[PDB]
């Protein structure tokens, strides 16, 4: 699409947070758009990436994949600038036949958005206990 | 969580559709919960799967992964029972340090759900045109 | 150029048809812009692609190449969504020395456009009989 | 068709030039028609060539291809007769199924002629800047 | 940034010249933006290029590099269109840790700009004699 | 030139800082002049270096290159003297034919200084986002 500044609301465990992702570049040799929460230092800011890839005689399917990467920082022992002490990642990969309709594709996008909101996925992701 | 019958609403290109996923089994040797829209014949019904997996000395990270799979069917040439004529898949994989807080995990989950609703991701998925 | 939505008229055997090509992305790893007649399903829509490529120590010449690809579809045997039952392609490849003037290049472009309108090229492409 | 003398008008950067291509032969071992602006010396005259080639069990497709070759000359250093000091080439290759209709072929030819007049294709060829 | 038309003033040995660099394209397979003083023939025009490159598990540092390339042309012996008879190149490469602040980067940028105005660098570049 | 103490003003993100570089030596086996902001401890001070190199039957071109190296120090972990916890480097490399005029070289030098002040390069170096 148009590589706007995308800004998500009603985010978080709260239900009441927000994230502004400014469009920190497009192509990096490898056809991947890129966004990131304007932060103190490059190493420290949340990120997202989106890429679509037309089918090449090799893999015959359209393939969209999104990636989230949130670093967390600690002003580690008595030092100065903070250190990244772990990262939480997420990435989806959609796969669609050349012959799929946009109604089909849109259903999959929205089905996953609804599924992430479900009580089952909340205990799978928030609480990390499995499903019995 | 508890392996309920999950029912997603406000789904679809419309914004006004709904999906009931009935809990068609749990463990299949490989720790994967499993649901499916009760449909005419096995081969023909929407699916989802959920798995979280504790870190084992090998991979040190908790890893949650969801998978969507929607067959689309055609009452193919002058025959009887319909055939699957293509499938649209999606799958996410969350990755969290052993040392991450649920606020972090829940934030990643909700950011992805909000991002799937954003205008940028809609053109990537529904319309498959990339980001410029 | 600016990746506008290009809209060609007075097209066709008629001389009286029109084609709107909406700019379905730019870079796909391999510097190829891309347009497409917004159509029912990905596999089914007309396309064009444009690429220029500066000379790199290897090939000393600027090289422009455009590509046309029109699928033609049949609601084949008593099924549903139609199948692509053939494609007609065309592609030009312009080659210009680093030392060429734009008048030189523009002449070649317009000569080829004029040549495609000529009686000789019409029997070569439309009617497929050669030239005697 | 008939290997007439073809004469292209409204050519050039101007829009107001013309090219007379006189039919300097047909077959040269390899079924290639051939034209040339009657010029001072063989090496110095603009050319075009046309070939169609019936499908042979090898390649199952009819294949038409046209080739432009315009040499540019300089009465280089205080000498006599001019030299070719570069060439600008263009060539198309059409590819059509045995099962294609002339309407299909004609649409491709006219689409390509229309496309060479478009503003986007002008910056790729005349100004050589790519598409963003 | 936005790939504007950059126009540098107070340039040159004089201190009193100006250079218009028009944005002749962006990506050419390898993520390199590109500008050039619109000149007679491609081979003959001044150029500049800019690239940033996110660190990839390989090289852990952000790396920005700018490149200048000015051909000089001679209406070479008794000919026509001139030939390029030498080029003067310059290229910078900035290298920054992921954990650097923009104040740090801005300091290096402005330090290098001030340093090119200094009396010492002028005898190194303009006059090519070393430092004693 | 004469290896003066160079002192750059109007430096920095501010535009309103200054840097004194005192001439801490010349030759170190490999013909490299050398300067540095007098700082607490060797490991901790800003640097610059300049070299010209006459062309030797090998590389036929004069080649001037400047290098910036700014360490950043943190009175890290409840210790004493600080440690260098990252460095920001920059280096240019000018390359001139034996047959270049100093006006050409001076133009490249001043062209690169103006270019570091331009709005485009500022977003490349300070903000690290590329050009679109």
């Amino acid at each position: 699409a148009k590589l706007e500044t995308v800004t998500l609301g009603n985010i978080g465990k709260d239900g009441k947070q927000t994230l502004v992702l400014n469009p920190r570049g497009v192509n990096p040799t490898n056809g991947v758009a890129s966004l990131s929460q304007a932060g103190a230092v490059p190493a420290l800011e949340k990120r997202v990436t989106v890429s679509v890839s037309q089918p090449s005689r090799n893999r015959k399917n359209y393939k969209v994949q999104v990636k989230i990467q949130n670093p967390t920082a600690c002003t580690a022992n008595g030092s100065c600038d903070p250190s990244v002490t772990r990262q939480a990642y997420a990435d989806v990969t959609f796969s669609f036949t050349q012959y799929s309709t946009d109604e089909e594709r849109a259903f999959v996008r929205t089905e996953l958005a609804a599924l992430l909101a479900s009580p089952l996925l909340i205990d799978a992701i928030d609480q990390l206990n499995p499903a019995y």
